[PDB]
């Protein structure tokens, strides 16, 4: 089993999973004096159905908010795409404290949580199984998430967690459209990488937000909060949960702006 601990953590993945070392990995720090502009980018368009959010669950080592993905009742375009991309999924990272969190960093500037929405190539393929493994098969924006006044936009995300608080506990989460979550500006940054964690799939487009969004100090102490252990066993608060930095080794980061 893998987790952030210091034994089965980030450091030590790549013995369960070499492409842990690999040459596509994720997060990474954005510097700005290296971006390139791109201006075939086109806009990102997100268009979500309320009535797609189906399930909250606890993984142990995160939280994770499930959407039903049999059609395009919503879906991610633009930016560097010109598939559609299906949403299935969005859930965040936090730190042990304020001070970190964020698993991408800009100009090496660390912030307390990141929000991460994810889809899958349904252009291309079949599902979310097929899709996970292929270069072009998934699509994730990133929100960086700034401590300091309470995001009232968290408020049905915050209020469900006391249902799903161990390890394997899940529930009803429905009729909510995530785009609310996103910045006002959706300019971005691109880059291919990867999924945080194992199984660290080389799959991802990263679309990365310029502008953060907000949560206070409050907010992130009910995501510690939730347990990693079982129902029954000795309380194991998920203190944090991102993934440091990784080298770029070559790739390019694009800005749309
Ligand atoms: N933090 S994150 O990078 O946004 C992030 C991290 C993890 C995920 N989770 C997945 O992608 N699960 C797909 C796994 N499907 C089973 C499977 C697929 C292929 C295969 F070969 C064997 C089994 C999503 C986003
Ligand atoms: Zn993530």
């Amino acid at each position: 089993d893998w987790g952030y601990d210091d034994k089965n953590g980030p450091e030590q993945w790549s013995k369960l999973y070499p492409i842990a070392n690999g040459n596509n990995q994720s997060p990474v720090d954005i510097k700005t004096s290296e971006t390139k502009h791109d201006t075939s980018l086109k806009p990102i368009s997100v268009s979500y159905n309320p009535a797609t959010a189906k399930e909250i669950i606890n993984v142990g080592h995160s939280f994770h908010v499930n959407f039903e993905d049999n059609d395009n009742r919503s879906v991610l375009k633009g930016g560097p795409f010109s598939d559609s991309y299906r949403l299935f999924q969005f859930h965040f990272h936090w730190g042990s404290t304020n001070e970190h969190g964020s698993e991408h960093t800009v100009d090496g500037v660390k912030y307390s949580a990141e929000l991460h929405v994810a889809h899958w190539n349904s252009a291309k393929y079949s599902s979310l199984a097929e899709a996970a493994s292929k270069a072009d098969g998934l699509a994730v924006i990133g929100v960086l998430m700034k401590v300091g006044e309470a995001n009232p936009k968290l408020q049905k995300v915050l209020d469900a967690l006391q249902a799903i608080k161990t390890k394997g506990k899940r529930a009803p989460f429905t009729n909510f459209d995530p785009s609310t979550l996103l910045p006002s500006s959706l300019d971005f940054w691109t880059y291919p990488g990867s999924l945080t964690h194992p199984p660290l799939y080389e799959s991802v487009t990263w679309i990365i937000c310029k502008e953060s969004i907000s949560v206070s100090s409050e907010q992130l102490a009910q995501f510690r909060s939730l347990l990693s252990n079982v129902e029954g066993d000795n309380a194991v608060p998920m203190q944090h949960n991102n993934r440091p930095t990784q080298p770029l080794k070559g790739r390019t980061v694009r800005a749309s702006f």
